[PDB]
């Protein structure tokens, strides 16, 4: 039977355990995904409190990381979601990702209206992943894809 | 000579005078940057007060929107940035983007560290598109990719 | 071509003028909706800034409540959604349906990944109706129905 | 003698207990409250610290998940009410319900005002279900009543 | 047909209006409400935008206080409450009684609960009331009297 | 000598003990205050963290409820005062007097200028009680009568 | 008849136009306040929309500073008061003050309880005055004298 | 060698310690503060977490309150400083000062600007002090004196 | 006689005004600086609405912008000082120096109290400048110097 | 493997420790830093939580402070940064920072932009060092120099 959270506090103390185990033992979230079935972003965001582990991931991730019987029971509970503190993130890294809406949300939204029509790009019937590429000009870039179903506004 | 503004307000109102005339012209986005040489993305980020346009590329949009001669220079001039009227977006659009930062935040936090190391992804030397895709399911996805580059936090 | 604003306070002033030339009039939500071929729970939304009117409907609207042609043009634009002044609502009326969400929020949470799965009930694909009803004790009830597409979140 | 909290927390923490007992029982909201006499709502409600059980419930759910007398007695004061942990909801399954209030609290009020006058359409003279429905066009919808008295605000 | 409105600020403009032709022609409160049948605290509240006058009173108290046709029937829409700027009031005479919910709020609760049951005391069946009396230790006191109804939170 | 707090947590966290062995002897708080000599709304008050208590009322409480000593002492320091958690309260039965502030606080502001003159109604000499009457239509009502004293502003 | 204020924008712009008139007058507040028989104190505090003047005074300065009627009936209107524009001053000069709540707040409550008893000091029967005194070790002090009666809370 | 603190919380806890052993040992801050040949205000506001105070000091407090060794030493930390729990004090003793500045704050800054020049009166070359005056008028006054040095901001 | 705001915006207004006229005289602020003996970031400070020009200088840039004689005389007004919108500010320019504090705030106050002991580094008692400098790595760096007085916290 | 932190509490609760046990010691920052290669700044704010240690200067500060395993392996971890509690410090150390934001941050967003064109300051690619000089007018300043790239916003 399904079973899901109300308090993000729980899940979100499992996942500082998690980071704690993990750097004891000097683990990636690619080889703790490896084995999985699973993308890389979606058992790490499960891992950091923001997505449910289907039973039999649990358990490899749970052996993994030697976690308990209840930790390997809370990683399938679906979350209450939302790991950003207080709205706003501090961190520089996370809050760059801010900074892109504070620029172009309006673009965005104004894009999906004239390619799509009225209505979302959905954060739900959603993924994401994160590629390493060099910078033609030095250095290296990011490559961040959001891929989200757009799901239309209309009249009733 | 480079100017810059400190007060959102005043190139904001630009933004809903450039929505009005456009709305009454029956233009797009597309179009309006088409000719200019720049993306729709930063064209359209700029008529919405999150950009500068170079001079000839104002001077051309001006044309296409009717715009006076104040407004044709309003909008060569620095923004100060941020499309969020008071921090949380309110509209759907917008919204689910801040979603998939609530949802992915600490995801893309540790998959940067991990794939990069310390530091951030950068929203300055950046670029983003939104492309239409179809979803083999039925309907439409959204593909944005956002192309930001690596910059690192090393010790000193 | 479609169209979109960014700032709300554009459709909200034109909302007020249309409470006020409504008022003039003495026209009710019901009269005026009638003959849109539209739910009078959407054109009202439209009509206060949280929908867009297909044009036949806006020019029908427009002729009820004497809009100019600018008006009638704003209605059919895709809003800056987001009718709460700042983020809790102060009116009372407004303020019960808030306090709902209070006492029933994470019970909405917990009954939705039971009945449904995990995901989301949406408010895009989504339909609102009011009725009222004579409550068999004395008095009446409205009994308000909420009808959202269930999207599931899974794996990938 | 009726027994009441001032801090939303004691129940909070009591009902992330239930939670993992819930979980460890692989019991279901709809189990928990069958044989209790009350509707599946307001005892999920009471469980997460929203609504308070009569006694013989607060045995009867007691007992099917294994709660010390302190918890059973807690079950029964009459709560701090408020689920929401910083007034705008982080979770998308809950922000949703949230939006619903963004997009039509305006017209909400307007048509109670229209159809019932002035005053409140009532959360506590309230009763709330959630009904699962096959959606035509294929998967699931949720139909959610909100079935409030009208309390009407008169001069004096 | 009852009209309502959605942005306080119309109302709350009209208010000034009011207070500023008030103070021009030297009149009281007590001086305003006379003659409308109504109670002082209702008229009073209704100039501040914070009730809705019948036509009657509206045309009264219009007359008083030399208003245009379009105040006249402002202050007979029903109104968009809220009287606070930002949630907790700067004015020393608003702050107290603020004060008051500082210190008492949750023995008015507890209280409550004990002489009634679980539920509310309304705001919206509800009365108030200001009357001056000596202070037998000297100077002046207010006895405000708050008289709601008790509503009942029931299980279901 | 007077002793006094300067973090409420320390007697919010006394509160919820008390409110639970309370609970356990199934006592009321008019029991509680009965014997004492002091009002009920005081005593209650100081239960939860808002009212010092005389000593021997502080000993008689703590006998009452089976409190250590550290706890009967803590009951007889000058608390730091401010029973809502966050501002605004969450909970329906607090929330309908702070709605009661947003809908009258400027017609309470007024009406005690124009009774009393420039200054407050004060929170400090100043009391509160709970009355409960028939309503004559059916029911109940609560009649809470607050009780302050006038403090003049004087130029100077 | 006294008349009061419910927001506080209209005397805090009024207090604009004084403080423009009065720089273009090169006026001083001293010989503003001169011949009105009040502390400097009070009648700066009424220019700038904290305090009423009383009618004498009221045409006084309206003379000095060449002000309107409407203006002068508005200085003795009883004001909506507040003179911090979000809570917390931006301005170093008014921050300062508040610096010294933050450092000091605390001790204060501490050394009031001890030095008085339970209550506070009041800001209402109150009055503050600004001395500039030499310091010994070179330059100038500011002695700022707060000066309020002793209001007792007690038991009842 | 000089020793500070980051996270208000250590501190803080600290007091209440210390406030506890003060109640047990009924002292009074004058007694404490004695003998140490500093300011009972700035005693207490170290005792409170704002202040640091000299080795000798701490001991001397520290002896009178039984303190343990890390308590002696943390008290000679440099703290970080800040009072408010959460930016408004909601006690209403504190809130009386705060109370001030919202009347008089503008008022301060425009006298201290005539009196001083452009800049600030200093809350770090700073002292104050509460003394207890009788009223003529019956009943006690606290003179609260601030005594800042002058700090200019001149052009550069 | 010396002269000084309370409302910002009056100042900000001007700023906005001034901005809009530099740019259409495609002026710099080194240019507009120059001939004034005053520091670049000083002059452009009061611009800016920051800080407060002597009379010459106000004349000086007032002829330069082309401003009539009230924006001259606004110029020399002592500023309401605080240039952010609402506390964090938006911009990124503007952000990432509020993030050298998020980051170094800590540590700046540690290394100050290490090196100069209890106290502040002075805003008031201080100067910036900007300078620009070759990256050995190619590019530009900005290097930032914040110079500040030392004011000592002392026991009294 | 790189680790990253996504709760700041971790960090922050070792920043508390390490402190306490640096007083213990009774050391200071720059002997703490000395001999790990580092500049203060950096290693200081990696002690405080806001940047992380190479492995080998990790266990010699390690070493230095007497910490556990567990500790040391934490200050490697790529923290989760953010110092100032709640947006704006409290602290007046701190808060002076803030100020010089507060007063000089547009004039920073002017300057930069003039200087160097569209785009940042880095707050990453950037130093940070605190200088302590005499004042030739007397006493001691603090010369606090911000070293960042500028990364610029260039069209596309
Ligand atoms: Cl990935
Ligand atoms: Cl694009
Ligand atoms: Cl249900
Ligand atoms: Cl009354
Ligand atoms: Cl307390
Ligand atoms: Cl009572
Ligand atoms: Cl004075
Ligand atoms: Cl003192
Ligand atoms: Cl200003
Ligand atoms: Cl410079």
């Amino acid at each position: 039977m399904i079973q899901s959270q109300i308090n993000r506090n729980i899940r979100l103390d499992l996942a500082d355990a998690i980071l704690l185990s993990k750097a004891k033992k000097d683990l990636s979230f690619a080889e703790i995904a490896d084995g999985t079935g699973l993308a890389e972003a979606f058992v790490t965001a499960a891992l950091l409190g923001q997505q449910a582990l289907p039973a039999d991931a649990a358990r490899l991730v749970g052996a993994k990381l030697d976690l308990d019987e209840d930790s390997i029971l809370l990683l399938q509970m679906i979350p209450l979601r939302g790991c950003i503190d207080d709205r706003i993130p501090t961190d520089p890294t996370m809050y760059q990702f801010y900074e892109m809406l504070q620029v172009y949300g309006t673009t965005l939204k104004a894009l999906v209206h004239e390619k799509f029509g009225d209505g979302i790009i959905s954060a739900i019937n959603f993924k994401l992943d994160v590629k390493k590429v060099a910078d033609p000009e030095g250095g290296e870039r990011a490559v961040i894809t959001l891929d989200g179903k757009y799901l239309p506004t209309k009249p009733f």
